[PDB]
């Protein structure tokens, strides 16, 4: 380290000290950084003390007076930089260390203080709900951001090892997933928090702690390294295995947890990762749950046509895909619908015509339910009842009971709840399943009227009233069927009167998108505006309203666990993503698309990632979606008009498309000129020249979906190119056309770039956007 020295004597001459600056800026402690260094020197020259003693510079002793007076002073507080200044230079001490280390961390850890309380029942955290700021974790060195997230591992295993109902503190969460960015803490991160935080934490048997590092794991991490994200989905999985799981709010939780990590894989991981589990495939993959199987199935389809890795063979076999798709095929008989099978690659298409395991026929379910109906009116011994129709492996009808019940009689009787209770989470999905089936059979053979508004004010009062089922597990199992013809029209039908026939979700989701923002890096007062809404509509997953409407209230107290950051409007979010592409799917069902996206698309704004979800959606639904226009723009323009408050003027779409394809249609779809396209390939090779004023302004990319400005620039780009009311090979012809035809706009000598970009663009487009080429070649070669 002793070359620093003579560095610092050629940057820094001078005669006499150099003036303290400002502490009120972060960037202060950057002045500091050679004093910083220098006591680093002497505490590293006190070992053989008097054996090369590094003295103070004389510039440099009135910044080491201030840091002297700064540490002797002891009423030392976060309102400046003072506290970063310390920690920095004292990082390498023993004792002088802990004077600013203690000063920070008792602010978010909150001992003493109080207990505030999550929502719920029988939660309550500590007391600190104001988490560090950005700007402060960016003033740190590297050394006092590894001894702080080494402080708050142990304090988590520490409480872990208490067995305390006493909640972790939210200050402490939010300021632990700010610290989880940083990749060059990485030995000591998110590679600690996977192979050593949360094992022990299962370990241990905690599920208050385990819960909320699952929940901080959904709502906010945001690049993640893909072997760590199918490690993680691994541990999900074999933490779904094991721990007893009649805990709907753990379940509920590991659940949505492997939702958001399958289908958020990107396009290109899912081969490099899933062959390094090729040999042990039942490790990724759940051995119950059929959903999180089909979700994963649906990755692979779009991943795997997004990357074109079937053409140039026609054959499944002998390919990773094989392996996955075999042992999902074991654990899991499912068939797929046509509607949904036809958009698949071919050989999937070719494995999913065998294997077709056939199913149960609708009249023989409606007999059994009948049999079930009348064994329920007629056995009258309480524990008999309870252990009848809980018999696990028998054909789960337990939900269509209580439909007809409450259907007719309006109410349930006092064992139901019991049987309830006595059948556990993870039953409870199957009976979900077999409810879905029974409902749009019969929804099917409901005459429509006042009948049908009776049924689905009672399929709403299933949902809220009682709190039998979760919203978004409801309509993951509806959407997730494999019903052909007027049977899927009523399946869909089912889930967007669901959605919007009563005010119970629209109040839920427009509340939250009024009074809340998706910036949770800016905010420090999430904690309070979480408690005005989970006030205002509680929710309640122990069966609550069931246990109250039930007519001796048996009161239940079971404890909840920690929730900071969930709600119903944020987990609906994966399967609202997954309900768009069964309804473009279909044909006939795209008003329902378009009065969802009308209602519920503001919800958009709390989506992790927007843009490559509208890239994969145009990119996999291409042929679809090439004579439907007008439902290609409403979707591009309500995911991305979602958006419009926060992120700054022209981030995504080019001013010249927000000027004339934001209109509606006359029978005049805005054909677009060169100069269109000119404008934005010198989007993309600006930003890959790289440009001081930049045709796109600038953001974080700790925190976005992509991590350079210039996939940003791509996707945004290929985005918008395939939202246009144009064909595939006009657009493709007038892309090559801006370097190909003669053109102002472009310079010569900076063709390559320009090349560059097309490349890029018309690659990461669809086929019948980069097959012009050939045409192009065959028109020169002749």
């Amino acid at each position: 380290f002793l070359p620093v020295m003579k560095l610092f004597d050629l940057l820094y001459p001078e005669k006499e000290y150099i003036p303290v600056p400002d502490i009120n800026k972060p960037q202060s402690t950057h002045a500091f950084a050679m004093t910083c260094i220098w006591i680093h020197l002497n505490r590293k020259a006190q070992n053989d003390n008097s054996k090369l003693q590094i003295p103070i510079p004389h510039s440099l002793r009135l910044h080491h007076e201030f840091l002297q007076q700064s540490l002797r002073n002891k009423s030392l507080q976060m309102n400046d930089y003072k506290i970063a200044l310390l920690c920095n230079a004292y990082s390498t001490n023993s004792e002088c260390f802990t004077l600013p280390m203690g000063a920070l961390v008792e602010t978010i850890y909150g001992n003493g203080i109080m207990r505030i309380p999550l929502p719920g029942t029988n939660c309550m955290a500590s007391g600190s709900i104001t988490p560090l700021p950005m700007n402060l974790l960016d003033s740190l060195t590297v050394h006092a951001k590894m001894s702080l997230i080494h402080s708050i591992a142990t304090r988590v295993i520490k409480l872990a090892h208490a067995k305390s109902s006493v909640a972790l503190a939210p200050a402490l969460v939010e300021t632990y997933s700010r610290l989880l960015v940083y990749m060059e803490i990485e030995s000591l991160g998110i590679k600690g928090f996977i192979s050593q935080l949360l094992p022990t934490v299962f370990k241990s048997h905690a599920w208050g702690i385990l819960h909320t590092l699952l929940e901080m794991f959904s709502y906010r991490m945001h690049h993640i390294q893909p072997h760590y994200r199918v490690q993680l989905l691994s541990h999900l999985h074999t933490l779904a295995a094991v721990a007893q799981t009649n805990q709907n709010q753990l379940h509920l939780c590991v659940e949505s947890t492997a939702l958001r990590l399958i289908t958020a894989l990107g396009s290109s991981e899912v081969q490099p990762q899933f062959t390094r589990f090729l040999s042990d495939p039942k490790t990724v993959l759940s051995a119950e749950s059929e959903e999180l199987n089909r979700a994963l199935i649906l990755t692979l389809a779009r991943a795997t046509h997004v990357t074109d890795f079937f053409t140039g063979s026609d054959s499944i076999q002998g390919t990773w895909c094989k392996d996955i798709l075999q042992t999902i095929m074991s654990f899991t008989p499912h068939n797929w619908a046509s509607h949904t099978l036809s958009c698949f690659p071919g050989p999937l298409q070719a494995f999913f015509k065998q294997n077709n395991v056939p199913q149960e026929s609708r009249f023989n379910l409606k007999k059994n339910v009948e049999e079930e109906y009348r064994k329920w009116k007629s056995m009258s011994n309480e524990n008999d009842i309870i252990t009848h129709f809980s018999m696990q492996g028998s054909p789960p009808l337990f939900l269509c009971l209580l439909w007809k019940m409450l259907l007719e009689t309006d109410h349930i009787n006092q064992i139901g709840y019991r049987v309830l209770e006595r059948i556990g989470a993870r039953a409870l999905v199957a009976h979900v399943r077999t409810f879905a089936d029974f409902l749009v059979y019969e929804f099917s053979t409901s005459a429509g009227g006042q009948q049908l508004n009776k049924c689905i004010e009672i399929l709403n009062d299933m949902v809220w009233k009682y709190n039998i089922v979760t919203l978004d597990r409801l309509i993951l199992c509806l959407a997730m069927r494999s019903h052909e013809g007027n049977e899927a029209q009523v399946c869909y039908f089912i889930i967007q009167l669901l959605l919007l026939k009563p005010n119970d979700f629209r109040n839920r989701v427009s509340d939250f998108v009024k009074e809340n923002s998706p910036e949770h890096w800016l905010q420090n007062d999430w904690h309070t505006k979480h408690m005005n809404y989970h006030k205002k509509y509680p929710e309640k997953l122990y069966f609550e309203g069931l246990a109250e409407q039930v007519d001796p209230p048996v009161q239940i107290q079971s404890p909840y666990l920690p929730i900071y950051f969930g709600n119903v409007c944020l987990r609906f979010l994966p399967v609202f993503d997954i309900v768009i592409h069964r309804f473009l799917e279909l044909l006939p069902v795209s008003k329902s698309l378009e009065t969802l996206l009308d209602h519920l698309g503001g919800l958009y704004k709390f989506h992790d990632r927007p843009v490559t979800y509208l890239y994969n959606t145009l990119h996999y639904y291409e042929m679809h979606l090439r004579d439907r226009a007008f439902l290609k723009r409403k979707l591009v323009h309500a995911i991305i008009g979602s958006l419009k408050d926060n992120r700054p003027q022209g981030w995504c779409l080019s001013d010249t498309y927000l000027k004339c394809a934001m209109n509606a249609r006359e029978e005049n779809p805005w054909v677009p000129d060169d100069t269109y396209y000119c404008r934005l390939i010198g989007r993309l090779v600006d930003t890959m020249a790289g440009k001081s004023p930049g045709p796109f302004p600038n953001c974080d990319w700790r925190f976005n979906e992509f991590p350079n400005p210039a996939a940003h620039a791509l996707h945004v780009t290929c985005v918008e190119l395939m939202a246009l009311a144009v064909s595939g090979k006009e657009v493709g012809n007038a892309l090559l056309n801006v370097v190909l035809k003669s053109q102002p706009l472009v310079p010569r000598e900076n063709i390559t770039a320009w090349m560059n970009a097309i490349g890029l663009i018309i690659t990461a487009l669809p086929e019948p956007y980069w097959i012009v080429l050939h045409d192009r070649i065959v028109s020169v070669i002749s």
